[PDB]
């Protein structure tokens, strides 16, 4: 069961231009990423799928395995599978370019997850977040059943909270674990109205049948998206370094 | 393939005491779903389960058939579980005693799904709703896939607007269709978080993996709940004469 991480990172950001290449502790972005994504215990390969020529010169700067695709893909999905088609895996774990943090345990309980039921098509994960931070539709909400299957993903508040204290929210941490197959198959299927309604790309694989196993991690570090939250990444990164030393 | 109809009619209502006995344009409210549920193609009997004498001789009195059930329940469901172990059937329908607007022809639509795909554990009914009356919390919305079956179930409205002009919803028609198995592992189904949440008995079989298909069907007729819609119900059904 061999398996890869792909790590999308294209530079055209509105809020952000260049935002793989941001320097964080003397380091691109990107670079980050990557040194974690090695660290996963269980990965043959690591990549880097770019559609901009500056990243991928930034990658293989520091040895890293870049591979161009196309510009013109709508959904990071799309990414993935036309780097499919060229990288061999039985498993791919997408993870983003913009999330330094990234924990290599919790990419290794994905795919544990994976490795442990052979049947199961795709694998992401959540973690649990007050009420008042579930409100957000910014954040995208999860509800999940016995086997821990996602039963919906939303922007609105789910479940919703009828007797208040019973509710317990659980927020999606965009890491995806997909089988070929899965990826494979996918171009083929068409959009979802959920998915054209919501704009989570991710309902147009509950909309064709397509399970979708979530599990449960602790908090994640805060994500990269806006200067405010970019310093307490650097702050939260050099804190770090001085831990471990 | 024996169907059979389950009216669940108890006599309490902390809004309208004797709900069941509430006369509608000449004739108590069951004995209207009693009537139209009798116009269903496809099922062999229809029983009323109530858990008061006064409403059990109301249903004989007129012809019908009732069954006497425990009072402790605290749900509809549950008191079908009851009765399923009294009349035996391989597809039971749970219709509820306070919508004597139901068409009998939904009621066929939802046992002719049933039929078509004998792997199917529950089915249940839902109708187009505008924009506004999705964003009521009283109001249950569900959002379905490809072959209809039910993702979930919520009083927030699903799916979120970002794209408002992209967004359709659906108002859940509370009738049920349930295989004989699903009645007998029902009782060691554990209650929910989402369940508990929402109040939304439905998210327990959800929970449990339970597949639910929903079909649609056009706008329905209002139930009987407060003295408000009592008198809308009676209005609609004198000039539907
Ligand atoms: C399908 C549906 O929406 N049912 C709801 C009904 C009515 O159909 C609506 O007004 C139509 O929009 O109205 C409500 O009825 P009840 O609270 O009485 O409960 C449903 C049904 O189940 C029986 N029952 C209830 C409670 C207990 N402990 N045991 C029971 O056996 C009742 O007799 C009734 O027939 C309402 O607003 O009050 C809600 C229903 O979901």
């Amino acid at each position: 069961s061999k398996a890869v991480i792909v790590i999308p990172a294209r530079y055209g950001s509105s809020r952000l231009p260049g935002k793989p290449l941001l320097d964080i502790v003397g380091k691109p972005m990107i670079q980050h990423v990557y040194e974690r994504a090695l660290q996963v215990a269980g990965v043959a390969e690591v990549w880097v799928a770019t559609d901009d020529p500056r990243v991928e010169q930034a990658v293989q700067a520091f040895g890293g395995k870049a591979i161009m695709t196309r510009n013109d893909h709508e959904s990071g999905t799309d990414r993935l599978v036309e780097v499919m088609h060229k990288v061999e895996a039985d498993i791919y774990i997408n993870l983003q370019g913009d999330e330094p943090m990234i924990r290599p345990r919790d990419v290794e309980t994905l795919l544990q997850g994976m490795r442990d039921d052979p049947a199961l098509p795709v694998a992401t994960l959540c973690h649990a977040i007050s009420a008042a931070e579930a409100a957000e539709p910014s954040t995208v909400k999860v509800v999940v059943n016995t086997r821990q299957d996602a039963l919906y993903f939303s922007r609105s508040p789910i479940p919703y909270p009828r007797n208040a204290e019973k509710a317990r929210y659980l927020k999606h941490v965009g890491i995806y674990a997909y089988r070929r197959d899965v990826l494979q198959n996918y171009s083929q299927l068409p959009e979802s109205m959920p998915e054209q309604a919501e704009s989570l790309e991710q309902l147009r694989l509950m909309n064709a049948g397509i399970n979708i196993r979530t599990f449960e991690v602790a908090a994640t570090g805060p994500g990269v998206d806006t200067p405010a939250c970019l310093e307490k990444v650097r702050a939260l990164m050099a804190q770090e370094l001085a831990e471990n030393a």
